[PDB]
């Protein structure tokens, strides 16, 4: 607590875009997978239990049971939503 003016705004519009969301429903290679272990492993403790939310969505058989209890296998859970983690976590860390 130090110093307490510093002016800041922010207005330029250059080229944005605004696109659909779709499924992509690839088996995605194990460096893409491993690479979601790894940023989800950089996110908080929320966004860790987010990724859970989402494949609690996706499977109702998990949706009830503890995301503390189970772990995010990018194999066992679909091909859209290893997929749907893939961008989730590049509009959380980063922004898109």
């Amino acid at each position: 607590h130090h110093h307490h003016h510093h002016s800041h705004m922010g207005k330029q519009a250059s080229a944005s875009y605004d696109s659909e969301e779709e499924e992509e429903g690839l088996p995605m290679s194990y460096d893409e997978k491993r690479q979601l272990s790894l940023d989800i492993n950089r996110l908080p403790g929320e966004k860790l239990g987010r990724v859970v939310h989402i494949i609690q969505s996706r499977e109702p058989s998990l949706r009830d049971s503890n995301p503390d209890e189970i772990e995010i296998d990018f194999e066992t859970l679909k091909p859209t939503t290893l997929r749907e983690l893939e961008r989730y976590v590049k509009s959380c860390l980063q922004k898109k």
